[PDB]
C-alpha cells in the first residue's frame, strides 16, 4: 500500500471498531498520533483489541503473534513504515505475557509499539 492509502486505512479500521465501544473522541485523537500517556478505560483497551484483531495480529485472547504480524505487516503497513513496525513488533512481542486479561495484553502491547517507535506512530 501507499502512504496515502494507509492513513485513509486508519479512518476505515477506526470505523469497523469505534461504534462497539464508548469511547471519547478526545483519547482516540491521542492514539492516532501514538499518545499513549493517559490512562485508558476498558472501553478503549477493548477497542485495541478489535483493531489488533482486524490486523489479524492477535488471537481473541489478546495473545500477540509475532511470526504472523510480520507475514502480515506488508499489507498493513507502507513500505516507509515497515522497519519501525518491525523493530516495535520485535521491542514488544513478550509485552502480553505479564498480563492476563484479552484486552490489556492488547492495549500494552500498543503502548509498548507507540514508546518503541523510532518515527511518528499512528493508532486507527
Amino acid at each position: 500500500m501507499t502512504m496515502e492509502q494507509f492513513l485513509t486505512s486508519l479512518d476505515m479500521i477506526r470505523s469497523g471498531c469505534a461504534p462497539k465501544f464508548k469511547l471519547k473522541t478526545e483519547d482516540l485523537d491521542r492514539l492516532r498520533v501514538g499518545d499513549f500517556n493517559f490512562p485508558p478505560s476498558q472501553d478503549l483497551m477493548c477497542y485495541t483489541k478489535c483493531v489488533s484483531l482486524m490486523a489479524g495480529a492477535v488471537n481473541k485472547k489478546g495473545e500477540f503473534n509475532a511470526p504472523k504480524a510480520l507475514a502480515q505487516l506488508p499489507h498493513l503497513v507502507p513500505p516507509e513504515m515497515m522497519e519501525m513496525s518491525r523493530k516495535s513488533v520485535e521491542a514488544c512481542r513478550d509485552t502480553h505475557k505479564q498480563f492476563k486479561e484479552s484486552c490489556e495484553r492488547v492495549y500494552q502491547t500498543a503502548k509498548c509499539f507507540s514508546e518503541n517507535a523510532d518515527g511518528q506512530f499512528m493508532w486507527p
